[PDB]
């Protein structure tokens, strides 16, 4: 089976990359690593950061990932991710890394980490945007120049979102896309806002429903299963309120079973120990890279 | 006791640091790393690296380090060292870096794995010399600048070590590193080379002359005033007999030693036990750290 690696630091990211796991987990050997040891690289509230964690793994699992069929793990608990990334770090070259357009060394030294964290795996695809095509393609000649010195250990990985899904923009600037990160909390709807916030939010001149209009039609019809045109018929000649109404009962349906499982998880000790399988499998696969990697390098014995 | 930590990648050395260590390991808890992990910010061959791992070791063991004593281990195989290393990267400064007196980044970046080499085991001195000196000023300001944060969960180390010239150029130190191979001599340096290598206009014995009387005077534990003394009215020729003597004398049972740890297998067992001992301390503080900067759980 093919590898998949995603490492993870709202409904625009369910829709584009989180959604099509839930199954593609079942055709793909796939690996989610909650990198916290990249998210050090700014500062962090030591509190907010190990909660946000734990919200994170929750929420994976509360979205459909099962942990019988995929590797769901945090970073820091295998420390091969380090002890390659090292190695990694002595064949990059700083030109490489201050040529990265995206001060503590971590923001300019995260590259090789990044790297390892894929590489370490074997992985073939690696679900990510044009944002970080850069940061694939310079994991890519890494891989070529140890393999071409010390002799192939690794596959070169592809950046790939197999299945990918309609683009999400914001809620207020639907020029922009939809962000977590903006500064205006209406601006995204979050897999665990209320039913009221997503009603309130989904609320907030030509008046046909046709093809930010464009951006509540990607919404609805990827959430309800019909297609734009299925939609466009649908409210032939029906105004903004009744379609926003429809549209937020459909988002409160999809984020229900969902927030109700991201309680369940919370509260049971079962996350714990879904982490602690999730990090023994990933040792157990990238503790065996790293060793053939020394091997390769003449490190230890 | 103080811990005293040792990051190794000639008789100078031996005189410099290395014999010292053998009194004191009873003294204090020191720690004797080789590190792998800095070797490979340049070029290496992996047979001579993995190689030169293993004499390393089978040396100091031959020079009289007691592993029942001190903690003599492979870096690589202490993983925390990696781990720390990068938390250390995340809050030092890329200025900080490139201010490092002394391409592959690992040529830049090797400092926040020194520091943590260091700061992982509560380490109070460092034994290095002056080419270190800015080396030793980061980490203490790395270590100072987590606790003052975090809180107090580093000694902040101090750089102090509880001079052989060339032979061919006594103006310069001796360094293995010499072009000239005459310039040292090796601890496995054969009783032929080590004479050769030390036959090779006053002529009076007194006060490159004086750097003889500095190996002679403390491999002999005799005393400069009272070699001097010994040897007034004499001239070099034999003064460099003697002293080729207690050169070979030093160094002979020192290779023989070396030689039953490279075909012994308690080498290997005694990196077992350093490794294991290390892990221990090391992992301990990283988690210690992760759990100050809120890493995992
Ligand atoms: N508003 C959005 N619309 C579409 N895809 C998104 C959106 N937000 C995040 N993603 C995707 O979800 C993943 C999370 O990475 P990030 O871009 O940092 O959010 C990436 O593959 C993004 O491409
Ligand atoms: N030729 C030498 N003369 C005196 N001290 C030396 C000599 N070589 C090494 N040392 C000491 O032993 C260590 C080896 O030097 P280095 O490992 O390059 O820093 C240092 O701590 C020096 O202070
Ligand atoms: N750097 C990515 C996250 C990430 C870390 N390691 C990865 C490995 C593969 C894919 C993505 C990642 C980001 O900024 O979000
Ligand atoms: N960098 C030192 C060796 C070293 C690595 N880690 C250390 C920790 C403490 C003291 C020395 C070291 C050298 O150039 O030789």
């Amino acid at each position: 089976m093919k590898t998949i690696f995603s490492g993870i630091q709202t409904i625009g990211n369910y829709i584009g990359a989180l959604r099509q796991f839930v199954e593609l987990q079942h055709e793909y050997n796939c690996y989610f690593c909650i990198v916290d040891q990249h998210a050090i690289t700014v500062w962090q509230d030591p509190h907010e950061l190990r909660q946000n964690i734990r919200r994170l793994a929750a929420l994976y699992l509360a979205v459909g990932i099962d942990p019988t069929q995929a590797t769901l793990f945090i970073q820091s608990e295998v420390p091969a991710h380090a002890q390659a990334a090292w190695m990694l770090q002595c064949i990059v070259y700083i030109g490489e890394l201050e040529r990265m357009t995206q001060v503590s060394a971590g923001l300019l030294t995260y590259p090789p980490l990044m790297a390892a964290d894929i590489l370490l795996y074997n992985t073939d695809i690696v679900p990510v945007g044009e944002d970080q095509k850069q940061h694939i393609e310079l994991t890519r000649d890494l891989a070529e120049r140890f393999n071409k010195r010390y002799g192939e250990l690794f596959t070169i990985p592809e950046a790939r979102i197999p299945k990918v899904g309609a683009r999400i923009m914001s809620l207020v600037d639907p020029t922009k896309k939809m962000s977590k990160s903006d500064p205006n909390p209406k601006a995204y709807i979050t897999l665990l806002d209320d039913a009221k916030t997503i009603e309130k939010k989904i609320k907030s001149s030509e008046g046909t429903i046709r093809y930010g209009i464009s951006n509540l039609l990607n919404i609805y019809s990827t959430l309800s299963g019909q297609s734009i045109e299925e939609l466009e018929r649908q409210y032939e000649g029906k105004g903004y309120g009744v379609f926003k109404a429809d549209l937020a009962q459909v988002v409160i349906e999809t984020l229900r079973p969902i927030q109700e499982r991201y309680h369940h998880w919370m509260e049971s000790e079962e996350l714990d120990r879904v982490l602690d399988e999730g990090a023994e499998k990933a040792n157990r696969v990238a503790s065996e890279m790293v060793r053939k990697m020394e091997q390769a390098m003449g490190l230890g014995r």
